[PDB]
């Protein structure tokens, strides 16, 4: 296979510290849509085909080495995109770096929303396509219909905001909140959290989970040592981790335990079916696909089609043609929002004995992403819209 | 795409954990065993009666499950019938094993730091012996570190490794004439130090020596919790630790690590053409940022001086091969190595202080290569006992 010239994109991830159990994967599963795109020929611009090279910075899971590999990415290696983050942390301190340089990140991991950059796109889940419905399924639905909601998360602004949107959610499906603690990033002292689970739900419930990173190893070993079990009448729903941390946990740990995503590996498609088979052909028969992986994956198809689209690399020109590409991705059909975020169909999941989620509920139709929640009182009648001049980053409905 | 030429296959096994508290120290072995076997495949394969056999593998997930690392190596005998298994990491894995391997009279090649009181005819062994890491490394800590003279505290994971090494240094520490001040067990994976760390500031009221057997991802609580309790260098405390090395240091956080101790026989600092080829190699295949270590240095020399083995023995018989592998030399990323007859490998001894950069900075080595000893000589139950697999008269564990 021959190409005419190349290409440089950027790749930026935690390959150390508490986030590389997450992140390791991302580029893995970044570079199988590179070697793809290579193999079928490369990138159509202008009559060439450009062969997609990457540079890989590790993040080092701290939020100014974010910001710094993107400044030398963007100013050093003039890369037209950067794949990369996964904390609200990382994409926060990133955030001011693309702007302010009028440069391009894609960013694939849920989040709580509340942000629009002209200079981000996302292919991770806003809260109304992963936190809105799980509530509402719990609620409703799960074996702790009904009963209250204790929630846990990592300290800083995804949790912080993920766990606002719910309370609110929570008094508008009149249901209840009974505790909320936060553990720095990193941090495994979850023994005065656990005896608070237990105090504040004597006969079970709902634990909303928003442990970011290696921190969910002693949370899930140590609930379940204290009997905070299935079968004592205790679910998680977990937002930040899915098949490659259950794996790594041990799934004797999550079995009977909850996910909302928008893929499971668990999907039954052609799609789906390839995306699994192809990671492990290319990095061995143990490794599994899931939600994040097929996220940054997505990223990396959707701007090649903006490249075509646009007919440059140009990333001003590549972030207008991005808005309304459509892709047949492993999840179903996406498509990049006039708020620079994807619809996806949404599913809840059980997690099995082998670590895999049963699709226990699923919509419909893709969700339309919803960035300013619309349950969070002060950004409630906001929207973004990059496609008009005259509603842009936040304005009124 | 290849033009090497093959006469046919031979499929060895491969057994680590890819999952559970195991997995941040057994994953690059596979990353690195695979890595021997390609090199070895790109240079033509292994030669045997004038045919070429491309390697292939079997990679089965042990699960950081001493039942499942059984069950599998049940598998990879019976049904799979490989020549060779490539595997485990904890003592509690291989003492599982062990009796699979010696029942079937079956080939384990185990490549990681232990104990020793071992010497199975089933069973060879490239990881340091205590002769090799922790009795230079007790010598270092009470007589040359800045912790010199100061009381050792004993931490590790509840097995029959940390267990027995901490029986080793105890009775190498009363020899100095030195004192132990405390010795606690963790359940492996688990993550509630803060009692250990309370007796620690206890026992070491101002600083002292730490000698971690911690094994696997608990270590990552273990050396962040320490830090916001205090226990650091810079309030004289150094934690001198057996297993881990530069992969977990990298996954942990070197601002968690610098200024701790290890003791190891291969160090990716080391400056030779060796070993700058072994970490470039294996960036070249994995990824810029990915460092090469002690446990990954051992697993790769055990594909090498397997395919050796089968040259000299002329077979793939592992009978035969095990008959061979006594004497084999390999130039090695850390010098030169040699099977011993106890099934071991002479190998150099480093002492390495780690950096900001989570790379050791080589503080002090061997001469010579070390000859392993793996009944040890400072526990009385082992002392005056050695293993000769060479020599029909002595064996597995014979008096001196
Ligand atoms: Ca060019
Ligand atoms: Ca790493
Ligand atoms: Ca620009
Ligand atoms: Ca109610
Ligand atoms: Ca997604
Ligand atoms: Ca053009
Ligand atoms: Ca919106
Ligand atoms: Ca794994
Ligand atoms: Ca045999
Ligand atoms: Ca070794
Ligand atoms: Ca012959
Ligand atoms: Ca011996
Ligand atoms: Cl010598």
């Amino acid at each position: 296979v021959e190409y005419d010239d190349s290409v440089t994109v950027g790749i930026l991830h935690s390959l150390t510290g508490t986030m590389a159990i997450s992140e390791s994967t991302l580029v893995d599963t970044e570079k199988m849509a590179i070697d793809e795109i290579n193999a079928a020929g490369g990138v159509e611009v202008d009559g060439k085909k450009y062969k997609i090279e990457y540079i890989v910075e590790d993040g080092a899971s701290d939020w100014p080495t974010f910001a710094e590999k993107s400044k030398k990415l963007i100013d050093q290696d003039k890369v037209p995109v950067v794949f990369g983050g996964w904390t609200s942390a990382s994409r926060k301190a990133m955030l001011p770096v693309y702007e302010s340089k009028e440069a391009f990140l894609y960013y694939p991991i849920q989040y709580e929303g509340q942000e629009c950059s002209k200079n981000i796109f996302y292919t991770g889940a806003t809260p109304n396509q992963q936190s809105e419905p799980a509530t509402s399924y719990m609620f409703e639905k799960s074996p702790a219909a009904g009963k209250p909601f204790y929630l846990v998360g990592s300290d800083y602004v995804f949790p912080r905001t993920s766990n606002t949107i719910t309370k609110e959610q929570v008094k508008s499906l009149g249901g209840e909140v009974v505790g909320e603690d936060y553990l720095p990033l990193g941090n495994t002292e979850v023994a005065p959290i656990i005896a608070k689970i237990k105090a504040a739900l004597p006969d079970g419930g709902v634990i909303i989970n928003t442990l970011n990173g290696d921190q969910n190893v002693a949370f899930f070993k140590q609930i379940q040592d204290a009997g905070i079990t299935p079968e004592n009448g205790y679910y998680v729903m977990s937002y930040s981790i899915a098949e490659e941390e259950i794996s790594t946990i041990g799934p004797e740990f999550l079995e009977g335990h909850y996910g909302a995503w928008n893929y499971m590996m668990s999907i039954d498609t052609p799609a789906s079916k390839k995306f699994a088979a192809d990671f492990k052909a290319k990095y061995g028969d143990d490794r599994v696909v899931a939600d994040p992986q097929e996220s940054a994956y997505n990223m990396v198809y959707l701007w090649k089609k903006a490249v075509e689209k646009a007919g440059t690399f140009d990333d001003d020109k590549v972030r207008e043609a991005l808005i309304g590409i459509k892709f047949d991705a492993p999840q179903g059909p996406i498509e990049v929002r006039p708020n620079h975020h994807i619809s996806q169909i949404v599913r809840i999941g059980e997690i099995t004995s082998d670590g895999q989620f049963k699709i226990v509920e699923e919509s419909d139709y893709p969700i339309d992403p919803q960035t300013w929640n619309q349950f969070e009182p002060t950004s409630k009648g906001f929207a973004c819209d990059w496609s008009d001049p005259s509603k842009g980053e936040k304005y009124k409905l």
